[PDB]
């Protein structure tokens, strides 16, 4: 268990498939997770859904205390719709940019800090959030906004140890447990296996060949195999 | 006073311009602003900065109760800078999200739902968003938001009344009272009057020609003479 890895949003589909990749192990696995860590038998840390961006900061620094991390995991998120004609869009941007955005600015700042040389950022962005979202009005501009810090960050990578790289992951469709209840007899030869993207995160952290530190890496699935693509 | 414009960030430089140029007026005036309305004399709105997108929206709904909005202008937000590697970024990036992102979504929904044909929603983004912004991360983050959340509103017609147009305005240097007192002796040639600024919302908002709606209307000053460009 010599490398440390910081997972935020370990509790959802992708972040339990990231934490089952690493653990081969070879990593400490340090989780965060807001609302939705079940803090029974679980290993991770329950944080506030109303947390500031300087709380979760301070609740990411606590938890890494005295560690150099080799990566910085983000793979929070679900999912909500909503055009600006729906009342409900306020109150569903504001959940996404606190799950992904803030999440993102949090993970960032204690990566510049406490990342170790050769070590990877990855946030958490969306394939269609490349485009404008009329429909998804939260989503999109959740994601984009994780696209444009992903950029920011790698624009100068002063701010990051030597040789790190940030990368964010644009999902099109993930096989999860929700998507599979939602269309039980849908084909779903474009669906992303979790196991897929758990292992690649697992790979490009352990320092395997990266795209360019500010990729945005699409994940494309057809006939059910994958391709990460810039 | 027959037309009605919902004004958010009333309070600062651009929004005291923006108000001044309506009142020619032929407008009616609604403003709205978060901290800063000094609440004594002024007949504007004081929304808390704590405030979730739905607080702003619901407020937002009530100070035009009954009427049909010409024109929704937010030229709300300041500024800070700070790069990732700095542990005040995850306070400034908030507060930025907040002044600009939070307001912009609130705002749209006010348009949509509250609009008249041929009406304005007016934004307010930046030129430095439009490419990564390492050294000021909150401010590039939420501005980029915000012209995401311009194109996608843009792109289904149908949220927004008949022939209604969104704008996003992108400044690069304002002459602000801020600006005058940071650098006194600076060649402002490149600052654009907020004078310029506010008749240009106003004739745009009165329905003169607009650029496309979704445009990114970058403000452009040379030798003291101003330039409304896509």
């Amino acid at each position: 268990h010599m490398k440390n890895v910081l997972l935020i949003g370990a509790r959802g589909a992708l972040g339990r498939a990231v934490a089952n990749a690493f653990a081969n192990g070879k990593w400490s696995i340090i989780s965060v997770d807001q609302a939705a860590a079940v803090q029974q038998g679980d290993e991770c840390c329950a944080v506030n859904p109303a947390s500031s961006i300087e709380e979760l900061q301070q609740a990411y620094k606590s938890a890494v205390t005295g560690l150099k991390v080799d990566a910085v995991i983000n793979v929070a998120g679900g999912w909500a719709g909503g055009s600006v004609a729906d009342a409900s869009t306020a109150a569903s941007t504001e959940l996404m940019l606190r799950q992904s955005l803030f999440s993102s600015v949090a993970a960032a700042h204690v990566f510049s800090t406490q990342g170790e040389k050769n070590g990877l950022l990855l946030l958490t962005g969306a394939a269609a959030a490349v485009s404008p979202t009329p429909g998804m009005i939260g989503y999109g501009t959740a994601k984009s906004a994780v696209h444009f810090l992903c950029q920011s960050i790698a624009e100068d990578p002063s701010v990051l140890p030597t040789d790190a790289s940030v990368l964010a992951i644009l999902p099109t469709i993930l096989d999860t447990p929700g998507n599979r209840s939602a269309m039980p007899h849908a084909d779903r030869s474009t669906w992303t296996s979790l196991e897929d993207v758990a292992q690649q995160i697992v790979e490009w952290s352990n320092g395997s060949r990266r795209p360019a530190s500010g990729s945005l890496v699409k994940i494309v699935t057809e006939n059910s195999k994958t391709r990460f693509i810039v």
